[PDB]
């Protein structure tokens, strides 16, 4: 019969997403004319050094460095954590999956704290693991007491935790993280959006906690989502094995070159971050005034809104799409009641609010 | 103890090759002073349309197309196979691993036919599968009778085969392939090097063989090894599940743009292929005249040599590297007696032979 592993034959069907190019064609506008606020992308783009570097790639025909050592050296200088603790992935997505592939045998358990990033549950399913859900509270904070009780009874192997969280943007306090780190469990802290907050990265904590991994990305603040480059800090006892199991060449030459070039312009990275943080506050106030939207406070580059007053979130997202504005709506049953608006340029917010007014 | 899965605590690592920038650090030479013939890379580079497109990427800050629709439409035109059969990966390497993770439960078995590509054994180990080695005959041909016997006795789930083979360059016999396809096993045929032969791709065979996958790449003939883009033809009954399990975004915007751009210059792709095929024939006769090298006929962009006359293949490779010329040497038991020389430009061959003459 089928060659496909049984657990994968039970996966959810594929969900094709409307590319913003097709929508632009459908609406009769250029792709650049779409206001795209649905994927937490940085509309300012990366520092100018990036496209200059990508246009002058010397060795596109040669395999990349399997150790990504130039970027790791730049990240060690940037972070203050030695390169021996740092892995580079094809996005942070590769590192999430690599951790699960290297830690979870089929039937092993992980804890997830929804509502959160859908890739943790997806990767768990693909890897044959079981997810134990410990939901966050209505303010999106972790229920540490429930996490502790569940971990002690079920003895899961890992827990993935996003901070600032996707999709609401709240942060995990140091106290809560330390309490969870006392448990005999591998804690993966996803700091994808940390640069939009005033909280310091916990990369260096991996030297004191052999059950902590910290993940980061270039896809958001650094504006390189297309090029596929992320990284993480790992205890030495873990990274030795991840190096041996990692695919040799998933980090492309374009990925390594672009990330290195981005790090050469710290002023740009800081300035675009500050522009997005400033616009986050303005957008939050504007969304709060909409009678049928309840925005939540955020430390990221996006704002989650509960849709109230009997308004249909899916119809809202679709109506805005007809006007050339893309926001995030969810099919996951936990988040169907919300929409998420990414922070863009001030003119993007203005277009959004003008469209909301018409609706 | 450790969070790491037991089977990974004893994993033997892959032995990758290193790029010009790392070789420059090791050898104390600038890249222009290193002749690199160890990784089957195309020294002519990709068509000029590629660097033009890479310097003009409009949306580097937007996620790529998880469906690679533009490239798949162009690959449907190129291959004559409908796009619903075609998956794109972060190199063919991603597709090899994806197949294994979607088909092999821990403890399942694959068949390998050494000498061959070491990634099959590495990926099997990482995925917790066992490898049954059915060695090739002295001329590097498959032993189909032994493959059939082993498959019937051990019930492996997959067999990975390369044609042209890596590292000797031989072509699979079509009648042998049809015989193997009759077995209850998934056959993955890796056509990474097919463009350097006069043999047609078997992508079309997938429409009627629901246990055949055919893999291809842009990394060799097309000069895009650093950008990470390959593809394959898959039965519809298999690809439907691969779509559900695949990572969404491993294929970067630069990968998709570069592959599409390369396909816009068929004349360049043909011309560089012809230049490498021509140089392969010249390189072959030069290597054959070296008293301690026995080259084998090849249909790829590399030539395997058995090293004879008391020469240590590892020392040979290291001595040549100290003179600025990189060839491929192997540590594993099946390959330790050989070196593999990739085909470059004529001037690269000339430097290699000049350095060979200075060995002692
Ligand atoms: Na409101
Ligand atoms: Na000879």
């Amino acid at each position: 019969d089928s060659f496909i592993r049984q657990h994968l034959r039970k996966l959810a069907p594929y969900q094709p997403i409307l590319p913003f190019e097709v929508l632009s064609s459908r609406l009769g506008r250029k792709p650049e004319d779409i206001v795209k606020l649905d994927a937490n992308e940085n509309p300012y783009g990366p520092p100018p050094e990036v496209m200059e570097a990508l246009g002058s790639i010397r060795f596109p025909y040669v395999y990349p460095d399997p150790e990504s050592r130039r970027l790791r050296a730049a990240l060690a200088q940037d972070s203050g954590l030695e390169s021996e603790y740092i892995l580079v992935g094809c996005g942070a997505d590769e590192l999430i999956d690599l951790i699960m592939r290297c830690v979870l045998d089929p039937g092993d358990k992980i804890v997830d704290c929804p509502p959160t990033f859908t890739m943790y549950e997806f990767d768990a399913a693909v890897n044959g693991a079981l997810v134990i859900k410990v939901p966050r509270r209505p303010d999106f904070s972790l229920n540490v007491e429930q996490i502790i009780e569940v971990v002690k009874q079920e003895k899961p192997k890992c827990i993935f935790l996003t901070s600032p969280n996707n999709p609401d943007g709240s942060i995990i306090d140091d106290d809560d993280l330390l309490k969870i780190l006392e448990l005999p469990i591998l804690v993966v802290l996803d700091e994808a959006y940390i640069e939009f907050s005033t909280i310091e990265s916990k990369m260096s904590w991996v030297k004191k906690h052999d059950n902590l991994i910290v993940l980061r990305t270039f896809s958001k603040r650094a504006g390189l989502a297309g090029l596929r480059v992320g990284y993480g800090a790992f205890p030495l006892s873990i990274i030795k094995y991840l190096w041996r199991a990692k695919q040799p060449y998933n980090v492309s030459v374009a990925a390594e070159i672009s990330a290195c070039a981005a790090l050469q312009n710290p002023t740009y990275l800081e300035n675009v971050k500050d522009a997005l943080v400033k616009e986050r506050g303005r957008l939050f106030d504007l969304l709060k005034a909409v009678p049928f939207l309840k925005p939540f406070p955020s430390h990221s580059n996006f704002i989650l809104c509960e849709v109230t007053s009997g308004v249909d979130p899916k119809k809202l997202k679709e109506d805005l799409a007809e006007m050339g504005v893309m926001i995030r709506h969810y099919s996951n049953k936990e988040l169907k009641g919300y929409v998420r608006v990414s922070v863009g340029k001030p003119e993007h917010t203005d277009v959004l609010m003008n469209c909301i007014s018409r609706l």
